[PDB]
């Protein structure tokens, strides 16, 4: 008969870089 | 005969942290 | 008698998008 299923595949690739952070604080007075 | 392929693998690693945000607004006059 | 196990499965999905970056630098002098 057919053999059992193989194991799970390898992990996928790394995700996309995250979004830019928020704007910085106001500058000096 | 050989069995079927295994299931798809797990999701890949999370993406890198995003870059720094844009510069902040000008300081007060 | 039983056949051999199948091959490994396909690669998984791409990972999640990363977290937001840090705040930007201070703005220009006023």
């Amino acid at each position: 008969p057919p053999g059992p299923p193989g194991p799970p595949g390898p992990p996928g690739p790394k995700g996309d870089q995250g979004p830019p952070g928020p704007p910085g604080p106001p500058g000096p007075p």
